[PDB]
């Protein structure tokens, strides 16, 4: 199991191998990143909220996630889009990506698109785009307010807590 900032994950499904690559990102910089490659499913967890992602490289492909708290809500999503490197979260940084940890050091790229996003939720969910909501009975969308609507943040759905 591992964790990623305030993202828990537990292995479901598949492998990931990381090489190294020069990404381009969206404020101009090339950064260095372990870039994982391959299909990957994880149960993930923050705070109250839990759900399942699949992933491939660079690409959330379908996140299903629970009602909770919103805040626990929205930093599950967020995590989970930097976390699948998804070239969408990438292309969403407009600011510096030059955080310094309590030492005097950067952090290291991905912990830095962790921190700007969930500082910075607006820009990322801009770039990622909304979708029709899925019909299937028991999913619904939901957008950045983390409201059940007719639209959905691309991927993602919502499991209603029905007895
Ligand atoms: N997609 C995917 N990402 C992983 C996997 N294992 C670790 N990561 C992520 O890849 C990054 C590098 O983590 P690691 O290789 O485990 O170790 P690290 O380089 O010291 O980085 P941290 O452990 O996060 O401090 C981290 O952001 C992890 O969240 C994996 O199996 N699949």
């Amino acid at each position: 199991r591992q964790r990623f900032g305030r993202l828990e994950l537990k292995r479901i499904s598949g492998r990931g191998f990381k090489n190294d690559e020069e990404i381009l990102i969206g404020n101009g910089t090339i950064q260095k990143i372990g870039i994982w490659d391959g299909e990957e499913e994880f149960h993930v967890r923050c705070g109250e909220c839990r759900g399942i992602l699949k992933k491939s490289q660079m690409r959330m492909e379908k996140l299903l996630i629970n009602s909770a708290k919103k805040e626990d809500m929205k930093d599950l999503i967020i995590l989970c889009m930097v976390f699948s490197q998804d070239t969408r979260m990438f292309q969403g940084v407009r600011g510096e990506i030059n955080f310094l940890n309590r030492a005097g050091q950067l952090l290291s790229p991905m912990y830095q698109l962790q921190r700007y996003f969930l500082n910075r939720s607006n820009d990322l969910f801009d770039q990622w785009g909304y979708e029709e909501s899925p019909k299937a009975s028991e999913l619904h969308g939901i957008n950045e307010l983390m409201n059940a609507s007719d639209y959905t943040l691309k991927g993602v759905v919502v499991t209603k807590n029905v007895d």
